């Protein structure tokens, strides 16, 4: 396909924070935001589609590979439409937006028809270790890829629409990572508290190193964080009140919100009994946590809150001690001119 | 070599905790000790130092290599004169206790000549991290091997002397976690006390998940957890220190003893203000902790103690928070069948 395989030849380009914040400072880089995107969605669709292709043809010709396929080949005639067009016309520039409201919509499925795909590999050819690492590394930069391409069309759409705001698209200069964090907490016990009848209460502790007085804030996007901290909290308070049925009082769980020189670290500690090292890795697993529902374990929550962490240059691991409990730090980035995309680029050795 | 040739187209037999166990239950078994070992001994020698001889021969023919390695070759001769002795005579089981002790003091000073071979290695071709990873590949290798040879030869001369011991050579089938802990913090706070008079003081907790009224044993070789956590804690030492030179009050280092039905973790945690996640991998690497002296972090403690935790399918980790401190676990086997020693061995894959 020479659409794709022109595209394909261009690496994608990742942004910064700071890169991120001068698009919509302004309502005037809007012709801006426009010329570049136009090309730079391209590539990045372009990069994945290439990558979708070099799947076996057991796992091409499945119905959902195929499904998403066609999907990401729409969103590129989508745009490579505009590439003629004219950015001063401001018909070109609305139409535009447009056209990107249509492409993220499209594509709002792909989490479970990819999962789709994984259950019948699992069933039509197994589950082996070398199945499970392929499916790994292939979900692992897909959804990556995803995730950066939903982050430029946010930051398109939400700040180009029709006046000198806070936020700044998806993104929050001034992000109170304790609010994000009593937020996500707040919302899963209303879950827990549904399931269960009962929830661990919540104890937040800052450590702001070099101002041991100051609220640690930093630019971030929050709904990424909040997603995160969701998906952790609810493993938290599974783990917990399972390991609970005999004890009336549930343990806390515990946050602490660490900001160094170079990181931002927030550490989440449940008393939820803990699991054996041996089988830690595996709930990063796409392929262990496809089954054919609780409040924690299965879906992709975990592994794409993963991605999340690394998507600005963060991690997010986790620790347990078994007998006790569990421990899972999420790592960002302090400074926003270390916080750059991290992008799967389609290299030959990829 | 042929003699290096023959004995390397076998592979090590791992053993387990329960094997050793047998092994010097009995002065009887000394016949099977000797018959066993003078066959593993040689199988296990000349398994490293075939790799020994797979490296590039800008490092093969540096001046430490080939001393460590002339050792090695001189160890094997000392051995394969046993293979056609009579294990009836008792002259020929006392000269095989002697023999072993020989060797064992021949490579004593094995860690120091090889950091020598790292040094040189580093100023004549570079430190890049391609050079990183395979003196790292190499030296965990390595070393783990010597640990696993040091091991056999321990059991047979200190139960093979000339009467039913509680100690079984090196292996304590009864050993208190909690005191092997402080008697480390003790001894590290003695040195930590001459280099910065002061300490932070220790609190140990236990959870012994099972019985929650028993102290935690279990079955291990308490020398080598031993160095771990004095290791570790020389680190925590001098981290909390060195932190906090405004401060009068240092903060504990607290450790946590949990017991589950697979793991036994040990948890150390310091407030030493911790490092950034990017530079906590380097904390392992042998090349960078080589230079040409202070409580820690110099030398190859840390590595050399997460192989020990390998050895018998443990595992060592290190995480911590910047700006606030670092927490290192020590994952041990619960049950002595699944306690099965860690080898590396010479596949062509390698
Ligand atoms: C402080 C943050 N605490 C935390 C964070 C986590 F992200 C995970 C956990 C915690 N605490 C936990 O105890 C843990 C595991 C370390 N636990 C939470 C409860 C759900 C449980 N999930 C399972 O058992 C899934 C594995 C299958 C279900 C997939 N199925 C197959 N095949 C079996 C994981
Ligand atoms: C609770 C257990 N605490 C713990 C355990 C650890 F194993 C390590 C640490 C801790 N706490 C710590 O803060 C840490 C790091 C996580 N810290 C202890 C103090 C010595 C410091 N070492 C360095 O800076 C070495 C790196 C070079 C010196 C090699 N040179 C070169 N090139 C620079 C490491
Ligand atoms: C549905 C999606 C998520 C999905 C489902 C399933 C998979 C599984 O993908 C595999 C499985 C095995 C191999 C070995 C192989 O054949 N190598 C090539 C040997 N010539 C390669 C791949 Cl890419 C990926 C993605
Ligand atoms: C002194 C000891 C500890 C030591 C010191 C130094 C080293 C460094 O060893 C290297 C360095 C680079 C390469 C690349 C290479 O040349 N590959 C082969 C390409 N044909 C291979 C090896 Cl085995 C090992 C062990």
């Amino acid at each position: 396909p020479k659409y794709i395989e022109h595209f394909s030849k261009f690496s994608p380009s990742p942004l910064s924070m700071k890169q991120f914040l001068d698009f919509g400072s302004s309502n005037a880089c809007e012709k801006t935001s426009f010329t570049f995107l136009r090309q730079e969605l391209p590539v990045r669709l372009a990069n994945i589609m290439k990558e979708i292709n070099l799947l076996p043809d057991r796992v091409l010709s499945t119905p959902s590979v195929q499904l998403v396929q066609s999907w990401y080949v729409q969103s590129l005639l989508d745009i490579m439409e505009f590439l003629d067009k004219d950015p001063e016309d401001h018909r070109t520039l609305s139409q535009f937006t447009d056209a990107l409201v249509t492409i993220r919509n499209r594509h709002n499925d792909v989490v479970p028809t990819m999962a789709q795909g994984v259950l019948e590999y699992k069933d039509t050819y197994g589950d082996d270790p070398v199945s499970n690492q392929n499916i790994q590394y292939f979900l692992d930069r897909f959804y990556l890829s995803r995730i950066s391409i939903r982050m430029l069309i946010n930051q398109h759409t939400l700040i180009f629409d029709g006046a000198h705001p806070k936020h700044i698209g998806s993104i929050d200069p001034n992000c109170n990572v304790s609010e994000v964090v009593k937020d996500a907490y707040d919302m899963a016990k209303l879950l827990c508290d549904k399931y269960y009848m009962a929830s661990p209460d919540l104890e937040i502790q800052e450590i702001n190193a070099a101002n041991s007085k100051q609220p640690i804030h930093m630019v971030y996007v929050p709904s990424h964080l909040y997603h995160m901290l969701f998906e952790l909290f609810k493993n938290a308070m599974r783990a917990t009140v399972e390991s609970h049925e005999s004890s009336l009082i549930l343990p806390p769980i515990k946050v602490m919100v660490a900001l160094g020189e170079e990181d931002l670290s927030i550490k989440m500690s449940d008393r939820g009994g803990g699991v054996p090292l041996r089988k830690i890795e595996r709930l990063f697993s796409y392929m262990y946590s496809t089954a054919p529902t609780p409040l924690a374990g299965f879906g992709y929550g975990l592994p794409i809150s993963r991605l999340y962490a690394k998507y600005f240059q963060g991690d997010l691991q986790l620790f347990s001690m078994e007998g006790f409990g569990t421990d899972a730090v999420i790592y960002l980035k302090a400074l926003s001119t270390d916080s750059v995309e991290r992008l799967p680029v389609y290299n030959k050795s990829a």
